[PDB]
């Protein structure tokens, strides 16, 4: 997943 991506935390951006």
């Amino acid at each position: 997943p991506m935390l951006l």
